[PDB]
């Protein structure tokens, strides 16, 4: 089953906030291992672990100082090997973040590189002379605030960092640096991991000519990957990322993956035109296997919007393959971001039915299966550096990173001490223990939906054809071989009725959804999904 990834459903675990088995208030690897039975019970096909590598934690793991080891607060490399073995014993694939665009400034490569202009690693990061006036080489901005360039007195040069000052970007124009990153990835492949989530995958190359970005014209939409309050959104990102050279590197990376049959990659795209970049990066069978974008990670969420995304994607490369996600550790939890003005119990169920019915692979974020709302983290508990630069207009990402509620008890059973981010009180009522045996809880809707998805080949990788069910319903067929299903979703809080545009052979009940069909007339109460076998 070497193509499991092309349609598979992956559960994203954010290790710091999953389960603290050790007792310091931070989630760790043994905590994950303890809960792998729960993960398998979701009927997902695998997991993706956010970073657990040695890190000063200034960007909570995305600032890596040793690519081939586990940070002591998460445990050890043997703990990882044990996690991997247990996941495999349960039939789960294990993917891990690879953060190859940048290192921590505490990474030995950077410690060496920064000493002078002449050392063996001088060119492994992106160094440039100041302008004659002493200022940065160009107008590029860090996503986390200020110039993307920081001066280092040792070299009398600036280095580039798209993110924190402590996250210097690796110079992909330097072949030895690219190869060192591939070798780091091979280390994990040799341990038996099933694949990688590639952080900021389109960022790897910058323009060697260091050209200024043009401004975004007034009245034009801002990028989907950053809050509008961020100055980063005032530029069109043409020279700082998404450069042609990256396509060739993706081929080298794919060649590595191809040496390990059954392994996969999902790239994180952060681009002004993200569907286009995802299609380009995942086409040709010789680059990324799949990638996700911020198209479904932002504010719009109507049936019309979703149709628009699908229509746009269906004009792009026919050999592209998307991974769809509605939540992750970088954005407001979907139950709030999309569902704040909808019924808090019913809406996440139909939203997830949609996610699980789109043509593509799926990433499901920890806690999204519980219908968890965004947490409200008080100012004095804020941890994310991205929550301390644009406050209060943008409050960072801590609200989606609060600890998982295993129980309704003290700290939700997450830790014996006060956790690194506060347990959200509302989450206790929605805890795993509270949903486990409630057939009406979102947890069990998810289990049922994913069991249903598994039972229909059309819902793994079938073609998708939009059908006309009116403006306020989302409807499409999914087809693989002899199976054609009609899928219709009412994402609204009001009943909708439509004539069906295709002939239906039978109804397919799932997960306590309650749509009524009388011949060609389909009635969908608020927040209901309907699946039918097409004649
Ligand atoms: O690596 C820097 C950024 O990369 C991307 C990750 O998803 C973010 O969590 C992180 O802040
Ligand atoms: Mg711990």
């Amino acid at each position: 089953n070497m193509m499991w990834w092309r349609g598979g459903v992956i559960y994203q675990i954010y290790p710091r906030s999953f389960l603290d088995s050790r007792g310091d208030g931070v989630g760790d690897l043994n905590g994950i291992t303890e809960k792998l039975d729960y993960v398998a019970s979701l009927n997902v096909d695998g997991i993706w672990l956010s970073p657990f590598f040695t890190s000063p934690m200034l960007d909570f793991g995305y600032d890596v100082s040793d690519y081939r080891d586990v940070d002591p607060m998460f445990g050890t490399l043997e703990d990882f090997k044990a996690l991997l073995e247990k996941a495999h014993s349960l039939g789960l694939k294990v993917m891990i973040d690879q953060v190859i665009s940048h290192t921590s400034d505490q990474h030995p490569w950077f410690q060496e590189s920064r000493q002078n202009r002449t050392n063996p690693k001088a060119d492994w990061f992106v160094w440039a002379d100041p302008k004659p006036d002493g200022t940065p080489p160009n107008n590029w901005l860090s996503i986390f605030g200020g110039s993307a360039w920081t001066f280092d007195s040792r070299r009398q040069q600036y280095y580039l960092h798209n993110f924190l000052t402590s996250q210097p970007d690796v110079n992909f124009h330097h072949p030895e640096a690219r190869q060192a990153q591939l070798d780091n990835m091979r280390f994990w492949l040799d341990l038996g991991v099933d694949g990688f989530r590639l952080d900021t995958v389109n960022f790897y190359f910058h323009d060697a000519e260091l050209r200024d970005n043009p401004p975004v014209p007034k009245g034009e939409a801002k990028t989907l990957g950053a809050p509008e309050a961020n100055p980063y959104t005032w530029q069109r990102h043409v020279y700082d990322l998404s450069r042609p050279e990256n396509l060739d590197f993706l081929k080298d990376l794919r060649a590595l993956m191809d040496e390990y049959p059954g392994t996969t990659t999902v790239g994180e795209i952060g681009d002004d035109n993200p569907l286009e970049r995802m299609a380009e990066y995942t086409a040709g069978g010789d680059k990324l296997h799949m990638a996700y974008t911020f198209d479904l990670l932002n504010m719009p969420h109507s049936a019309s919007y979703l149709r628009e995304v699908i229509e746009r994607f269906q004009r792009l490369a026919g050999d592209a393959w998307p991974c769809w996600a509605t939540s992750n550790h970088d954005v407001v939890r979907s139950a709030t971001r999309w569902g704040a003005d909808e019924d808090p119990h019913a809406y996440p169920k139909v939203m997830l039915a949609v996610l699980f019915s789109l043509r593509g692979s799926v990433c499901l974020y920890q806690g999204e299966e519980l219908g968890l709302p965004e947490a409200d983290v008080p100012f004095e508990r804020i941890q994310d550096p991205y929550g301390k630069v644009l406050w209060p207009e943008f409050k960072g990402r801590d609200g989606c990173r609060t600890p998982m509620p295993w129980t309704d008890g003290e700290q939700g059973g997450f830790s014996p001490v006060e956790p690194w981010l506060p347990m959200e009180a509302r989450h206790l009522e929605l805890a795993v223990s509270r949903q486990q045996d409630d057939p009406n809880a979102t947890l069990n809707t998810v289990r049922a939906l994913l069991a249903f998805r598994r039972s229909h080949p059309a819902l793994f990788d079938g073609d998708l054809s939009l059908v006309d069910v009116g403006d306020d319903l989302l409807g499409f067929t999914r087809q693989k071989g002899d199976e054609t299903l009609l899928c219709v979703f009412n994402l609204t809080g009001q009943e909708q009725q439509t004539t069906l545009p295709v002939e239906v052979a039978s109804d397919l009940p799932v997960a306590h959804f309650t749509a009524t069909r009388d011949g060609s007339t389909l009635t969908l109460p608020a927040y209901q999904a309907a699946f039918m076998q097409v004649a």
